[PDB]
C-alpha cells in the first residue's frame, strides 16, 4: 500500500460526476448557480464521511462549509479544467465547458478562475496533492473569535498538513519536497484573493437577480445571504502558510 490510508479514503470519498442540468448571460449565470447548488450540497455530504470533521461541533462545520463554498468550488473547477481539458478551457461539468468565446462581458473573472487550472499544469499538482490541499482550503478561514471546537480544529488542520507532506513525498529530496510544500500552500494563499473578487461579484448579482433575471436556488442563497456581506467586510481570520 504506496499510497497512505487517508490519501486513499480521501480518493473514495470524493463526489461523484456534477452536472450543471444545461444561451445568453442570464441562462449561464443561472446554470451556474444550479450547479453552485448540486456543489454546495456534494461538500456537505463529503464533509460527513471527511475524517476528523464531523468531531467538530455542529456550528463550526456549518460555518467551515460557508466560509469555503465559493473557494471549494473554484479549487474543484481548477482540478477538472487541469484533468478534463488541460487547463484550456473552464470545465464546470460536463454539460457546461466554456472557452474564450463563451466568454463576453464575467468574463475578466473567467479569467482569474482561469489562474488555477494554469498552475496546476505549471506545477503538475497529483491527485493525491490536490485531495490534502482541499481539505486545507475547507479549514482555511475561521471567525475572527476563533471556533467553539478551536484544539479539534487545529489538530485537524496539522494532521491534513501532515498528509499533504506524504503526499508531496510520493514524488523524493529534502530541498525539493520543502520547495514544493511552499508553492502548493503559497498557491492556498493566494487563493483568499481571488475568492475576494469572486465573491463581491456573487453578492452584487445577487442583490441585481430581479433585474438580471437571474435565479438564485435556496441552499447556496442562504450562504450568501448569511456570510457574504461579513466576509467581504473582512470580520473573518483567514489562515496563511505564508505571512
Ligand atoms: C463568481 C463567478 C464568476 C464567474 C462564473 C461563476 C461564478 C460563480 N459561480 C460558480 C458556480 C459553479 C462553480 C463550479 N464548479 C463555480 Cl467555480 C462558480 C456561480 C455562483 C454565483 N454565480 S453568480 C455570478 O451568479 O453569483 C454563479
Amino acid at each position: 500500500q504506496l499510497i497512505p490510508p487517508l490519501i486513499n479514503l480521501l480518493m473514495s470519498i470524493e463526489p461523484d460526476v456534477i452536472y450543471a442540468g444545461h444561451d445568453t448571460s442570464s441562462s449561464l449565470l443561472t446554470s451556474l448557480n444550479q450547479l453552485g447548488e448540486r456543489q454546495l450540497l456534494s461538500v456537505v455530504k463529503w464533509s460527513k464521511s471527511l475524517p476528523g470533521f464531523r468531531n467538530l461541533h455542529i456550528d463550526d462545520q456549518i460555518t467551515l462549509i460557508q466560509y469555503s463554498w465559493m473557494s471549494l468550488m473554484v479549487f474543484g473547477l481548477g482540478w477538472r479544467s487541469y484533468k478534463h481539458v488541460s487547463g484550456q478551457m473552464l470545465y464546470f461539468a460536463p454539460d457546461l465547458i466554456l472557452n474564450e468565446q463563451r466568454m463576453k462581458e464575467f468574463y475578466s473573472l473567467c479569467l482569474t478562475m482561469w489562474q488555477i487550472p494554469q498552475e496546476f499544469v505549471k506545477l503538475q499538482v497529483s491527485q493525491e496533492e490536490f485531495l490534502c490541499m482541499k481539505v486545507l482550503l475547507l479549514l482555511n478561514t475561521i471567525p475572527l473569535e476563533g471556533l467553539r471546537s478551536q484544539t479539534q480544529f487545529e489538530e485537524m488542520r496539522s494532521s491534513y498538513i501532515r498528509e499533504l507532506i506524504k503526499a508531496i513525498g510520493l514524488r523524493k529530496g529534502v530541498v525539493s519536497s520543502s520547495q514544493r510544500f511552499y508553492q502548493l500552500t503559497k498557491l492556498l494563499d493566494n487563493l483568499h484573493d481571488l475568492v475576494k473578487q469572486l465573491h463581491l461579484y456573487c453578492l452584487n448579482t445577487f442583490i441585481q437577480s430581479r433585474a438580471l433575471s437571474v435565479e438564485f436556488p435556496e441552499m447556496m442563497s442562504e450562504v450568501i445571504a448569511a456570510q457574504l456581506p461579513k466576509i467581504l467586510a473582512g470580520m473573518v481570520k483567514p489562515l496563511l502558510f505564508h505571512k
